[PDB]
């Protein structure tokens, strides 16, 4: 009874009010179809509740509460939209995940970690989640908007000098160190996921791939999850690794920022795959691109096999690398210092740093499509 009423209050709890209400809406959704409403039990339960449930539906946060400004992202299971909460006039970025496509495509469990990271990390390096809600169609994640854009954009609009690359690499390293210390492994670190704020400081997003480590600080996942150009060889070979798979992505990141291309870029999907697997022979810095001996050493320090990769022993071996020598910041204050690109913003809905961008079958027997999404509302 002690932990009972504590868990009804507790935001991390599966039996709090939002989850208890999720369970009721879900039950109503899943059952209200004449094909199933034939049943006396389904009918009397719907009779008693449909009127009240319809009333909560509107009393709770809806997609309807937001004016959809523009679409700033598009992923496997949905889109990211630039929105404004009608009542509060407050601007947020809202990520949408299609429930239909999460059932049709088998994967409908990644969002739990994604939500929890953003919701509770309370880290300058992690995009914050304010609200999480749902409807018959989607899963909605309301986040702190990042007007600075992503590092895909920054790279496309600039010739990135080593002074800038020093800063962004350092911010990514500390961001992944914060993710790691929460007992998490990103598995999908890439420029499309590195976002810039009002001040031009880095924050990570797309925590879908993320997995909780063992007591050993390792993960037993016999499936390759991530993006071609940035996947490490050990994760291609996984199809029992540590957090050093994220440092490999940092190597690729630095190489792309300096050279202008990814170090294993190929014509085909399997070509990149084969290039990565032969990194010892496929990786080479082009002559015309003037890369320092310190920048080359660090790309090479991460773009090796996991058994000798920099970071395998901790962040400290990364931090002390000669490449990070500068007259602008320290590992203890980068975020307090002025970023290389400070974004000029015309408005609170300025989306200039971002590029321009399903019907469930009515059942005849109980399916329970809403059940895997009970507890999502935060
Ligand atoms: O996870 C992201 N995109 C990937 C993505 C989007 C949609 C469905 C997906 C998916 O990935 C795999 C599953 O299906 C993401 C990108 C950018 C922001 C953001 C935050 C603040 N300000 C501006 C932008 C937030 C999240």
């Amino acid at each position: 009874q002690r932990k009972l009423e504590a868990l009804i209050r507790d935001p991390r709890s599966p039996i709090n009010v939002e989850s208890l209400l999720d369970g009721l809406n879900s039950l109503v959704l899943d059952l209200d179809f004449p094909a199933l409403r034939k049943n006396k039990n389904i009918d009397n339960f719907l009779n008693r509740y449909e009127k009240i449930v319809k009333k909560i539906r509107g009393l709770q946060m809806k997609a309807e509460d937001y004016d959809v400004v523009k679409v700033i992202g598009r992923g496997a299971f949905g889109e990211v939209q630039l929105v404004r909460h009608k009542a509060s006039q407050k601007v947020y970025a809202m990520k949408l995940l299609s429930k239909f496509e999460m059932i049709k495509r088998s994967d409908s469990a990644f969002f739990w970690e994604e939500r929890d990271i953003m919701a509770f990390a309370n880290s300058p390096w992690v995009v914050q989640l304010f609200y999480a809600f749902q409807d018959d169609r989607y899963l909605y994640m309301v986040m702190e908007y990042m007007p600075g854009g992503d590092l895909v954009n920054l790279m496309s609009n600039y010739d990135v000098p080593e002074k800038w690359a020093k800063f962004y690499t350092a911010e990514v390293v500390l961001a992944l160190d914060a993710i790691h210390s929460m007992g998490l492994i990103h598995r999908d670190v890439k420029p499309d996921n590195m976002l810039l704020d009002k001040h031009g400081h880095l924050k990570l997003a797309d925590f879908g791939t993320c997995m909780k480590m063992d007591e050993t600080g390792m993960v037993h996942c016999d499936t390759a999850v991530g993006t071609p150009d940035y996947i490490s060889p050990e994760v291609l070979k996984s199809q029992f690794y540590g957090r050093e798979c994220d440092w490999w992505s940092v190597g690729v990141f630095l190489y792309e920022m300096l050279v202008g291309d990814t170090p294993f870029y190929a014509d085909s999907l399997v070509g990149t795959y084969s290039k990565i697997m032969d990194h010892k022979n496929s990786l080479c810095f082009p002559e015309d691109a003037e890369i320092s001996k310190h920048a080359k050493n660090l790309i090479c320090a991460f773009l090796t096999d996991r058994e000798v990769r920099l970071g395998r022993n901790g962040v400290e071996e990364i931090r002390q690398h000669p490449f990070f020598k500068n007259d602008q910041w320290h590992w203890d204050n980068i975020r307090e210092t002025a970023a290389p690109v400070v974004p000029e913003l015309s408005s609170d809905i300025d989306s200039s740093n971002f590029d321009d961008i399903e019907t469930f079958p009515i059942p005849k027997a109980f399916v329970g499509n809403q059940l895997p999404f009970i507890g999502f509302t935060y």
